[PDB]
């Protein structure tokens, strides 16, 4: 009787339909752990859409799943993806979205080098979506390069809300462990209370990324990393050599063991560093069909 609750509930919030009879060529193109990304074809217009596609027995905690479409609907942005229609199909939560052709951010720091303005320019994207986010109280508590998604023309858009949370004046902070494991903020990890700043810390894990590759800890076990993040120091770039003394300065209020020193959104967009962004086109270069 769990179960049939739960579909019910979320029957109330979605589009109501079945959006298999205007679609056409479903082509799976991704799997996470929510569940698999499919493209497909509104065949009434020839336009092409992203359908995520998840099932509701096979979920760690079933009450996020609203997430998947309240966070889209509520907050329309340049930098944030495009919802179009949420369906209940089976026993599968299905939204239908925007498909940004140039992929994740991850297929790009894993195989070439970004530079300092092309870095630049996702940093503000981001910052510019959490700034409007945080505002409201809500946390994402998942930034990192897979939830990062990409034009053709390099534009830069916050994807994959399944993980986000609400605070407010009754409820201040969060207390549940929730996130990618090695962006994870110290204080989440330790247990404590958190707010918006975790977000904060897990771009700057991120700009890691752009820079090294790959977070720090990387390596170690996620079990094993997440205790390394908390007894230890903010992290240190491998290639500390390559970055600018802006850049670094820029990181520097990112990477705060104590969330109230660690930098804010708002803060963070009036920062020097961000000056560098270039335009859209200066992502093009780095995706996986130009390179
Ligand atoms: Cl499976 C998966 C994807 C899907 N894989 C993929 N490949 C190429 C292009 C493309 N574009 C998209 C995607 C979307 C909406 C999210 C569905 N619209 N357009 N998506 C992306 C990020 C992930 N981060 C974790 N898992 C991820």
């Amino acid at each position: 009787g769990s179960h049939e609750q739960f579909r019910a509930a979320l029957q109330l919030v979605v589009d109501p339909g079945d959006p298999r009879s205007y679609l056409d060529n479903f082509i799976k193109i991704g799997e996470g752990s929510t569940g698999i990304v499919c493209i497909a074809t509104v065949r009434s217009s020839g336009k092409l859409v992203a359908v995520k596609k998840m099932d509701l027995r096979k979920q760690q905690r079933r009450e996020l799943l609203f997430n998947e479409v309240v966070i889209m609907r509520d907050y329309q942005h340049e930098n944030v993806v495009e919802m179009y229609n949420s369906y209940l199909v089976g026993d599968e939560l299905w939204v239908v979205m925007e498909f940004l052709e140039g992929g994740a951010l991850t297929d790009i720091v894993t195989h070439t080098r970004m530079n300092e303005e092309q870095i630049a320019a996702v940093c503000l994207a981001v910052l510019q979506a959490l700034s409007v986010l945080h505002a409201q109280g809500v946390i994402h508590r998942d930034i990192k390069s897979d939830s990062i998604l990409l034009t053709h023309d390099g534009r830069v858009k916050l994807s994959d809300f399944g993980f986000c949370a609400q605070v407010s004046k009754e409820v201040p902070r969060r207390k549940s462990l929730v996130g990618t494991p090695y962006w994870m903020a110290p204080e989440l990890i330790s247990r404590l209370p958190y707010g918006p700043e975790v977000d904060i810390w897990s771009l700057g894990i991120m700009v890691i990324e752009m820079v090294d590759g790959e977070p720090p800890y990387f390596n170690e076990p996620p079990l094993k990393a997440m205790k390394m993040i908390r007894d230890n120091l903010p992290p240190r770039l491998k290639n500390l050599h390559k970055v600018s003394p802006s850049l670094k300065g820029f990181l520097d209020r990112l990477l705060v063991r104590d969330p109230a020193q660690r930098a804010t959104a708002a803060e963070l967009l009036k920062h020097p560093f961000l000056a560098k962004a270039g335009p859209p086109a200066s992502i093009v270069p780095l995706m996986r069909q130009n390179r």
